[PDB]
């Protein structure tokens, strides 16, 4: 069985709270596309059930593990908790946290304001959602872990109501790194020192940000709009950078664009973009600023 070291301590499979087979009961499926579905469970706790196939090889078998190791090591409240696994029966289980509001990026492509909802979310929604993450990622930055894919796919909420709070909630890429391809590697959330020399540091999650603010800001929308990868990579590589998303106040904006220095170490670490934030949320001209309807 492989090891795990976070923050300097060391783990293993042993140390995985494995909860008992016969307490954990499937309810209904949330969803699944990527290798394995996902259901919701009971174990009363209300639990996210990450299954492993049945049918599947030995690096995933081990990347399933490995990310039930990561995932269990963290403690912090925007990053989703792992109340156990269940590795003793087949298929295999992992539970997480049940995060009624669904990922991030459906949230904001459902819950655009519009005609009939014309008031569905505010930019102080946007600004929570965004400090939340900032604030998981300030978390990750400070114990040296580099997530390589902060997106907002990769992130889920409590609650589709007001009082939602955000959590990093899938760690994939992380775990493939510590143990895919060109077309796989999320290149539109990559900095130049990245996808160029793999390069790999606590800013590239800072220029991932910049990105994932984009997402939020525009509600939803697929970044560097009507460009393929490789497009986006020479236009990111020559200077190029997206442009406000539409409505956004300018400083967010301004938090986007410091972000996306090409040279890391111009870029903001956490703290700083996490200062930005709550600058942003106390201005009234950025937090009147109305959404657009679509
Ligand atoms: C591993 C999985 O985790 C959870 C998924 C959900 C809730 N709570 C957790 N823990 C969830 C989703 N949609 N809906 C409607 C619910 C509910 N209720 C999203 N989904 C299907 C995912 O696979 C997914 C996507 C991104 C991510 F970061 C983790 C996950």
């Amino acid at each position: 069985n492989p090891n795990y070291c976070f923050a300097g301590k060391t783990s293993s499979i042993s140390d995985l709270k494995e909860v008992p087979r016969k307490n954990i009961t499937l309810i209904r499926g949330l969803g699944h596309g990527a290798f394995g579905e996902v259901y919701e469970g009971q174990v009363p706790l209300q639990v996210a059930v990450k299954t492993l196939p049945e049918v599947c090889s030995e690096q995933d078998e081990l990347d399933f593990l490995m990310e039930a190791l990561i995932i269990s090591k963290f403690n912090h409240q925007n990053i989703v908790r792992c109340i156990g696994v269940s590795l003793q029966s087949l298929p295999r289980f992992i539970l997480l946290e049940l995060m009624a509001g669904g990922d991030l990026k459906s949230f904001l492509r459902e819950t655009r304001p519009r005609p009939s909802q014309p008031s569905s979310l505010a930019m102080l929604d946007l600004l929570h959602v965004a400090r939340d993450i900032a604030c998981g990622c300030q978390y990750l930055e400070e114990n040296h872990f580099i997530h390589r894919d902060i997106a907002a796919r990769n992130c889920l909420l409590t609650c589709p109501g007001p009082g939602r709070v955000a959590k990093i909630g899938d760690f994939g890429m992380a775990r493939d790194i510590y143990r895919g391809g060109c077309a796989m590697l999320p290149v539109k959330w990559m900095p130049p020192e990245a996808f160029m020399e793999g390069i790999f540091t606590s800013k590239t999650d800072t220029w991932s940000f910049g990105v994932l603010l984009w997402e939020i800001f525009s509600l939803g929308y697929m970044p560097y709009p009507s460009k393929s990868n490789q497009e986006v990579l020479e236009f990111v590589t020559s200077g190029g950078r997206m442009d406000p998303p539409k409505n956004c106040p300018g400083p967010v904006y301004r938090i986007m664009t410091q972000c996306w220095q090409h040279q890391p170490e111009d870029r903001p670490n956490f703290a700083i973009i996490l200062e930005r934030i709550e600058y942003c949320t106390q201005d009234p001209d950025v937090i009147n600023t109305a959404l657009p309807i679509e």
